């Protein structure tokens, strides 16, 4: 403490001597499965110790065009640590994230076509989220991706939504079962208004027959305002904090 | 392992306990002043130890209406350690962010007047940083803010900026020197596109007498990039990324 580096110098290096670190946070439920759901985050260490902050290494990560690249580790590893898990007994689902690069890319799930029967991952266990602007930017290529994962019976999952003109558009067209709240609306609860806008939200996207996943439940108070506004699955440091194992009592 | 905690209370917890870790990210000049220019920033430490992530915090922050009770603790211990550093010998800026809380509230201007006072903290010595959704959010409270900012000798920087359906509208009524480019804009250089479209942003920016900040910088390559571009001043973890202590030779 405290120091720099080449973070684009380190990414490469990473992705030899997996000096990776993989995180979890488990999203719990409210109104859907019982299941063990994490997401996975991704964490990553400087040559000399502390861990260099994941927007920084994240802008690296595009910056040198490496995006698509780490996705693929990300999307290895997990399942791995899933073939490790789902094989002990637990049946776990992890949201793991696409980047815009890893969206646009057509060799994607031909690839990952490769990989999840190489491990003889069961169906309906591995969850992909991808943000609402890369959802909209690039919506043709979301559609036909999302279309492909139900094909390898894999799920789709839509976070930061509800920030776009008009958000639900761009559902219109492409296959997600799990829609994550951006943190916006979660923003200013102590106003009712706010909770009603919230409930609203996910009102609309119940008739939909989507899963509403609600980020940062930072007290009980917190927890009881979003099953009161009425979210099916829910997500917070209260909760559980991202961790290094995947080890949340469920029940 | 493993991480968890009501985030609320343990916000109640350091405001007082002063349990709050500043940190600092030194913003390098490539064509301004020859001061030493570091942005403020917040972490959060659980009672058992390690750090809650920001993102947690923040929102847990915003939703228990303790967005500016923190904003003032930050301005308060930024002119502190600013009187500690400056009498030291240095002369340095501070860029210190502010909330829309923060921004809504009438009181802070004359509160920060007599915190200004009391510390006889120098002419142009603050920076005060708000969002680019945040100023186009509350514009005319941004306006307000700004415009008062001027009487006290203080300084404004709008960040995230470029994003915005016309990003120089809202420019035209605040009072801003720094304006901190959105990281979108620092993303997939390689191509030369996004090079042409960084270079005419950061022109504009030059024609209205702005100060451009262009962050992540991850690599000596995306330095020289920026150099190219035109920025005035950068800020990556390539030159220094958030440190526990304004240790940057800046020579």
């Amino acid at each position: 403490a405290a120091q720099r580096g080449d973070v684009i110098a380190i990414l490469q290096q990473a992705l030899e001597t997996n000096s990776f670190r993989l995180l979890f946070q488990p999203v719990i439920s409210l109104r859907g499965d019982s299941h063990e759901n994490y997401e996975v985050l991704l964490r990553l260490l400087n040559p000399q110790g502390q861990e260099v902050p994941p927007a920084e290494f994240l802008h690296a990560a595009k910056e040198a065009g490496l995006a698509e690249k780490i996705d693929r580790w990300v999307i290895l590893n997990s399942i791995k640590l899933l073939a490790e898990h789902r094989a002990k007994g637990h049946q776990t689902k992890l949201f793991v994230h696409l980047s815009s690069a890893s969206l646009q890319d057509p060799g994607l799930l031909p690839w990952l076509g490769v990989a999840l029967k190489a491990a003889r991952l069961p169906p309906e266990s591995l969850v992909f989220q991808i943000s609402e602007a890369d959802a909209t930017s690039y919506l043709k290529q979301a559609k036909q991706l999302t279309q492909g994962l139900a094909t390898l019976h894999c799920q789709a999952a839509i976070s930061q939504f509800g920030c776009s003109l008009n958000p639900f558009n761009a559902l219109k067209h492409l296959t997600v079962q799990f829609i994550k709240i951006d943190g916006s609306f979660v923003q200013d609860l102590n106003q009712v208004e706010n909770q009603e806008i919230l409930k609203g939200l996910i009102a609309e996207l119940h008739e939909q027959q989507k899963l509403s996943i609600v980020p940062f439940v930072e007290s009980a108070s917190v927890l009881a305002t979003l099953w009161q506004a009425g979210a099916t699955y829910i997500q917070g440091y209260y909760l559980q904090g991202p961790s290094q194992a995947m080890d949340y009592d469920f029940s």
